[PDB]
C-alpha cells in the first residue's frame, strides 16, 4: 500500500505513465483496437496474449513483470443506459480486485466507456463516480489519465472537492 494513498490526475498518453501497472480500456476480443487501447497495443504487445474476456470484467496479462489490466467498459451504442450504467461500476469492481491481488502501490488509470463506447454523450461524472466507488476501498495511489484540458480541471476538481 501506498502511506498516504492519493488520487490525481494527469493530461497524457496512459502509455508513457510513471505507475506500477495500467488499466486498458480494452475490447471484449482483445483486439488492439482504438485510443487508448491502440496506445497500449503498440508499448505492451506481449500483454494481448489471451487477454479477452466479457464486458463488465477485469483480465490481468503480464508484460514481462508489468501488468496490464485488461478492463471491459460497456458501448453505450450497444446496451440501454440502465444496462450500460451497471456494467460500467462492474468493470471498475474488478478493476480494484486485480489492482489488490497484484499488491502493486500504484496504478494509472483510463475513464471507461468516455471515448469511443460513449455512445456519443458526455460521461466524465458517471465514469470518474465508479471509479471512486471501487478505488476508495484500495490503498493504492491512483493517477486518472485524459487527453482533453476541459476534463483535466473538471476531474482534478472532483478529486479536490473530497479532500
Ligand atoms: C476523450 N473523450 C472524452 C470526451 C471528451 N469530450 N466528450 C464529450 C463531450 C461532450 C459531448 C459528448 C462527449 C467525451
Ligand atoms: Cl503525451
Ligand atoms: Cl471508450
Amino acid at each position: 500500500g501506498a502511506m498516504a494513498p492519493s488520487y490525481r490526475v494527469k493530461r497524457m498518453d496512459i502509455a508513457k505513465n510513471d505507475e506500477e501497472c495500467v488499466v486498458n480500456a480494452a475490447n471484449p476480443r482483445g483486439l488492439p483496437g482504438d485510443g487508448v487501447c491502440k496506445a497500449v497495443y503498440k508499448k505492451w504487445p506481449e500483454s494481448f496474449k489471451n487477454s479477452a474476456t466479457p464486458v463488465g470484467t477485469a483480465k490481468t496479462v503480464m508484460c514481462g513483470t508489468y501488468p496490464v489490466i485488461h478492463a471491459v467498459g460497456p458501448n453505450f451504442s450497444n446496451y440501454t443506459e440502465s444496462e450500460g450504467d451497471r456494467e460500467l461500476a462492474a468493470a471498475y469492481r474488478e478493476v480494484a480486485k486485480e489492482v489488490t491481488r497484484l499488491g502493486v502501490n500504484s496504478v494509472a488509470i483510463p475513464l471507461l466507456s468516455t471515448g469511443v463506447y460513449s455512445g456519443g454523450k458526455d460521461r466524465l461524472t458517471q465514469s470518474l463516480n465508479h471509479l471512486f466507488t471501487a478505488m476508495d476501498s484500495t490503498d493504492a495511489d491512483v493517477v486518472i489519465y485524459c487527453r482533453d484540458k476541459e476534463w483535466e480541471k473538471k476531474i482534478s476538481e472532483a478529486i479536490q472537492m473530497r479532500t
